[PDB]
């Protein structure tokens, strides 16, 4: 279309938590996402552990998964049929939601309220979310390596990705994973289950002590490694890559502590860039501190420009300036920068929280500024873990249906005499 | 007094309050505006306190606040005369509306959620708009702070009117005023003060502790410059000067600087800089710059949905120089005026960039426009009587300085605008009528 009232750059879980809440509070809003991949808007956490666990060997056609609650689901938020065609946005009766799927925003002209997409096209809006997410880094060591190198390295991130390595893992023998974060650890114990069945090999290693090195206290990453290494896997820690090179058709990772690793194929989980290309053209101020598109506390970047989702480098009115990467994240900031887009002038307040499973023996919610850098105070009997600097942070170790209670405690900002009472709240006695 | 809700309410009563209440009504014909100012007077410019009015013929000045302009014709400092004014009692019932201002009241809380205020005596005002233009409060040097209440008695920090009425009594009656301070401000009061010591027959010290005056903003050979220029004006300038201690000697200020030099002086200004007045940031949830300092603000002057921040306090996003906060005059005005038409729905970018210019006698004056700063790089162009310096970033101009080079700011606003890498930055220089110093 020429011209969109609600344009969304970008078709991931902030985008769509957008669309929705503008359609809840406009009920004859006329949305617009714009989408570079050819998916719908879709989720991500399910491609690096349900997916995986599925009995049905059709998985990676049918893209469904049980739930913890066991009720079967999608990896898409709607059906195709939910959405309207961007041909018919501009008439259909009482709007609705359109995506534009394999067309990339390439310019952005603030002043025009104009965008114009890779083939050429002009779309101007009256309100537009940036919602562009981020891209997986790489290694230095991958980058400086030959192009067999790179061929045989995956960066996880899109259904793709998780077709190619499930692929992969069917055909190779050893999958080496670089990365000991969220990502690394929860593609280890998926690989390690799949290598159990096959006798196969998966190997993980990364540069911290443990496993969440940088999330965890050491104690409690260190609890996670022996979890990880009995789900099948050859955890390395203390490994910095020094070089990556092709030997005898076989990857040879060279550690800088003398190590070396044979493997088959390399998955790079080393973190996240924020999509900032639309910056420039757009004249938009990017954080140089945290990353990503610089907006205030009600995600407002421009007049008519909000930004959501792990671009969103924002200002938390009670915890200062930060830029989160958590799927509720992008659900509770994209559905902010709705509301906002059609005059609520709300700023961030409902804090997201994240989670991870790593087996099904491992799993906990976190909240709030979690940081291994900060002070710790652990209570354990399964547990509960405070970040303090007042408690500005909480991991609770495989006590579930409790988030509120950790929301509420970050909240009210209480200076606790004792924490161990504060446990309490959590079950542990 | 102060009506319970005013659509546009203005915190502070200075530059930028004003040219915003200007833009306002412009753009909005009937609008109510209402400023909220802390000091007793009426909006009015700052500039002449440190120069015009020490230069006047008519010695009445003190009270008339008045003083001819570079184009002769005289004017008041007050940025209107109190006809233009409406009383906040009555800004909600005049027809049209019209620009109150609420003189001796502070804003002391702000409640972004609700739209409101509170002011020191606990009436409250809601809005719909709001520009905070709060300015900054003069700096104090540690050495006055540690020093005796006699000293704190003795030591004037230039702000306001009572601050010029005030020190034009001293220099009628003490023999010797040091300033502590080498910038714009320190500079003009010394060449202000040395006229009046001329002819009294007076003393006039300046002492800091850069190589000579504007050593931040100037290259050192133009600081260096400039300098001699001052001392001329009939002040005793002492650079490299770092204040250790001050006390009182048999009555007189006694200034004991680092280096071991001692000065006796009967009074002291003190012009060492400006903090942004932020106070209104922790009741509102208000972001503040780290680096900067004062509110940070988008490039259209916005901090929420509702409240816009311009003038000195302002840190703000310039899409072609970056992150900055200016305290410039013009700056407050630009920025003010841009405040006021954004509150009106323009959703305007800063873009025309505002200019400064200082006048050290009247064999000295400069303009300048963009980023200014005497550590970055600088080319300098001169025929030191004439010329340009170009200030430079990534083999570009970021900033100009013009060197008794008048009625050409325009010329230097489009150089900066275009971005251009100049090959050659005397044929540029060309363009100021200049027919080389590289620092
Ligand atoms: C495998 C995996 C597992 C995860 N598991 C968890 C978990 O268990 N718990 C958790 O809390 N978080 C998890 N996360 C993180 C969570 O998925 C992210 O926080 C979330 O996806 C962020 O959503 P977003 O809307 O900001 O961006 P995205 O989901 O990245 O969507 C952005 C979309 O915009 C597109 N785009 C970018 N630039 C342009 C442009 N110029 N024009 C058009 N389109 C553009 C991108 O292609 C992408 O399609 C996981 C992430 C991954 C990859
Ligand atoms: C003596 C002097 C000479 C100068 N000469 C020049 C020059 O030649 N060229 C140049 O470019 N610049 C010059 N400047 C700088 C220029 O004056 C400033 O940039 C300008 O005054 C800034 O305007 P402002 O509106 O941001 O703030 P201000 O003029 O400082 O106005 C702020 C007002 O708000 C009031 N206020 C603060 N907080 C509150 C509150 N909570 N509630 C109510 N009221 C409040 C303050 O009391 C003050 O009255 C000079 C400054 C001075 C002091
Ligand atoms: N489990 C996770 C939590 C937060 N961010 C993530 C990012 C990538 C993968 C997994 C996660
Ligand atoms: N001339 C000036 C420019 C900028 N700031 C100033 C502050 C005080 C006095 C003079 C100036």
């Amino acid at each position: 279309p020429s011209h969109v009232p609600f344009l969304l750059i970008g078709g991931g879980t902030a985008a769509f938590a957008a669309a929705r809440s503008i359609r809840a509070r406009d009920p004859g809003a006329r949305v617009l996402i714009v989408s570079e991949d050819p998916e719908l808007p879709y989720m991500r956490p399910p491609l690096s552990k349900e997916l995986w666990f599925s009995d049905d060997p059709n998985v990676t056609k049918t893209l469904r998964f049980k739930q913890a609650n066991g009720k079967e689901r999608s990896i898409y938020f709607q059906p195709p049929s939910f959405y309207v065609s961007a041909q018919d946005l501009p008439h259909i009766e009482n709007g609705g939601v359109a995506v534009l799927t394999g067309k990339k925003v390439v310019q952005l002209d603030v002043r025009d309220n104009m965008v114009k997409l890779n083939d050429g096209s002009q779309i101007t809006y009256e309100k537009c979310l940036i919602a562009t997410g981020g891209t997986p880094r790489s290694l230095s060591a991958i980058d400086r390596a030959g192009a067999e190198v790179k061929s045989r390295t995956t960066l996880f991130r899109k259904i793709g990705d998780f077709r190619s390595l499930e692929k992969i893992s069917r055909e190779v023998k050893s999958i080496t994973i670089i990365g000991g974060g969220f990502l690394g650890s929860e593609l280890a114990c998926a690989l390690g289950r799949k290598a159990r069945a096959l006798g196969t090999e998966v190997i993980q290693l990364f540069p911290e002590k443990g496993n969440m090195g940088k999330i965890l206290p050491e104690y409690l990453s260190n609890w996670t490694m022996e979890k990880v290494r009995r789900e099948g896997v050859k955890v390395m820690p203390n490994a910095i890559v020094q070089s990556v090179g092709v030997s005898s058709g076989k990857l040879l990772i060279k550690l800088k502590d003398g190590r070396k690793v044979e493997t088959d194929h390399i998955v790079a989980a080393v973190g996240l860039e924020p999509n900032v290309e639309l910056a420039k053209t757009g004249g938009l101020e990017i954080d140089s501190d945290f990353g990503g598109f610089r907006v205030n506390a009600e995600l407002q970047a421009r007049s008519n420009i909000w930004v959501a989702g792990d671009a969103a480098c924002f200002y938390d009115i009670k915890l200062g300036r930060r830029r989160v990467e958590h799927h509720d994240h992008a659900v509770v900031s994209g559905r902010l920068a709705g509301e906002n887009m059609t005059g609520a002038a709300k700023p961030y307040w409902h804090q997201s929280m994240f989670w991870s499973d790593l087996g099904p023996d491992v799993g906990y919610e976190a909240i709030g500024l979690v940081d291994s850098s900060l002070p710790t105070v652990g209570v354990f009997a399964k547990g509960v873990i405070f970040y303090l600097r007042v408690v500005v942070g909480i991991v609770l170790w495989n006590i579930f249906n409790r988030m509120p209670i950790a929301r509420k405690i970050i909240k009210d900002g209480e200076q606790h005499e004792d924490l161990n009472e504060v446990a309490k709240l959590f079950n542990i006695h």
